[PDB]
């Protein structure tokens, strides 16, 4: 009934590294998706209490959102770029799982995903 705590975003027990792919994911991918007209429902964890969706966290057990991804990138939480790409994919699929196909929120997620895929097809080498 209450919201769960947000996903973990910082872990000092994991080694950290800076790569051109991780820099691209924050400076280009996250920054461009954040400013998209349909980004607003995906910038923070789904607040099931404020939105009156009592079954959201009964259905969605692996929540993910762009605010959490931004924090993970800033905190060097990811070692590999694919970990970050899987978080974006988890965010889109959570929307497709919870909501009815053809719903406006699903159309918004589909548009963000299309832009995300355009950015991932241009990921820099190594
Ligand atoms: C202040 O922003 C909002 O009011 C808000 C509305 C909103 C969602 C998220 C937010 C952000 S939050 C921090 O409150 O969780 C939202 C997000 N996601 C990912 C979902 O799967 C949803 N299913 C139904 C809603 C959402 C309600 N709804 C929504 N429903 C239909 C839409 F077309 C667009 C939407 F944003």
């Amino acid at each position: 009934n209450a919201n769960p705590p947000p996903p973990e975003t910082s872990n000092p027990n994991k080694p950290k590294r800076q790569t051109n792919q991780l820099q691209y994911l924050l400076r280009v991918v996250l920054k461009t998706l954040w400013k998209h007209q349909f980004a607003w429902p995906f910038q923070q964890p789904v607040d099931a209490v404020k939105l009156n969706l009592p079954d959201y966290y009964k259905i969605i057990k692996t929540p993910m959102d762009m605010g959490t991804i931004k924090k993970r990138l800033e905190n060097n939480y990811y070692w590999n770029a694919q970990e970050c790409i899987q978080d974006f994919n988890t965010m889109f699929t959570n929307c497709y799982i919870y909501n009815k196909p053809g719903d406006d929120i699903v159309l918004m997620a589909e548009a963000l995903e299309k832009l995300f895929l355009q950015k991932i097809n241009e990921l820099p080498t190594e």
